[PDB]
């Protein structure tokens, strides 16, 4: 009379609305009547952005023969060895925030996100970008897996559009040798930076520490920056709550009314997973959760709140979901 659905997700550390946005999907599934005349109920686990706990989720929801799918994780360190777990278990793990494209380089099958990887934020910025007239751009990048990732999909899009990768660095100790990078910059031309670092990993000291020094170009950076020295920074990202669509706008509405604040991306990109696997375990067989991954799949296109999302072969979320947002007085402009 009841189904689950697993959630892993660092739920006491972020105040990013996930989990109203999780709620009030579920309460809407169960207002149309469930699925397969059940009710859906979520079994929530808090995994603290932490990998160690996260792997213990995994095992733990794989191994309880009433989880039908999970919703996580957030971190790509966490579900790209996570997914790893679910893959052999043949149990659905859908991941609303992990952009690195290595998730769907490892082969699975189970393992999908609803929302674009960092190579498609990447193109999408470059395409803007350089409509946007820029020529001569730097990238600052995080010196490990994802940002040279992230740095090396947008130098290689960025290159495709015209746009040379003037300088590219990691480092810097002070703000005397930032404005001495600034001094190398100017002499090349630069008109933008592309910052592949982050929000919490350095991305916002620099941002703060680039106002000081007087760095006068536009700022661009990705989606954990979503999440007023910002004036002008561009987000590569996703959810446009002023998307004009029917769908877009009757959660935005209900979520307003039901939580009294405007929903965040993270809370639409739970919301649509909630749905989109509701739609999918209606029509599969709940004894054997290994068949709902082709489930997912043969949804073809399906329209969310966030925009159109339809599942390739390998997992990635192939739909024309990329939103480029502006900072504008605090808020975000949709572009
Ligand atoms: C929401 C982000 C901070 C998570 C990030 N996109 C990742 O893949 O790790
Ligand atoms: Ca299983
Ligand atoms: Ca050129
Ligand atoms: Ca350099």
């Amino acid at each position: 009379e009841e189904i689950f659905i697993g959630v892993a997700w660092p739920f006491a550390s972020l105040d990013d609305l996930f989990a109203e946005g999780l709620e009030l999907a579920v309460q809407e599934i169960n207002e149309q009547g469930g699925v397969q005349g059940r009710k859906l109920s979520l079994v929530k686990a808090d995994d603290e952005a932490e990998l160690e706990k996260g792997l213990a989720i995994a095992q733990a929801f794989a191994d309880n023969a009433g989880i039908q799918a999970v919703i996580g994780h957030r971190n790509s360190f966490i579900s790209i060895p996570a997914a790893s777990i679910y893959d052999q278990a043949g149990l659905v793990m859908l991941s609303p925030a992990s952009t690195s494209p290595d998730l769907t380089d490892h082969g699975y099958i189970h393992v999908f996100r609803n929302i674009p990887s960092d190579q498609e934020i990447a193109r999408q910025l470059a395409i803007y970008l350089a409509e946007q007239g820029h020529e001569r751009m730097v990238i600052y990048y995080t010196d490990d897996s994802y940002g040279n990732g992230l740095a090396n999909a947008f130098e290689d899009y960025a290159r495709a559009q015209g746009i040379t990768i003037v300088d590219r660095f990691n480092y810097y100790g002070n703000l005397k040798d930032l404005e001495r990078l600034y001094d190398k910059w100017q002499a090349f031309g630069m008109d933008g930076i592309f910052i592949a670092k982050t929000a919490t990993g350095g991305g916002t000291e620099f941002l703060v520490d680039a106002k000081s020094v007087g760095i006068e170009v536009p700022l661009i950076a990705g989606n954990s920056w979503d999440a007023m020295t910002a004036e002008g920074l561009l987000v590569g990202s996703f959810f446009n709550p002023q998307r004009p669509d029917s769908r877009t706008q009757d959660f935005v509405e209900a979520f307003r009314r039901e939580y009294g604040q405007p929903p965040t991306s993270y809370a639409a990109a739970g919301y649509d997973a909630v749905i989109l696997l509701a739609e999918a375990l209606e029509k599969s067989d709940l004894t054997h959760p290994a068949t709902l991954a082709q489930g997912l799949r043969d949804l073809g296109p399906w329209e969310g709140v966030m925009g159109m999302h339809r599942f390739d072969g390998r997992g990635d979320d192939i739909g024309d979901l990329v939103v480029l947002k502006k900072m504008k007085d605090g808020r975000f402009e949709y572009l």
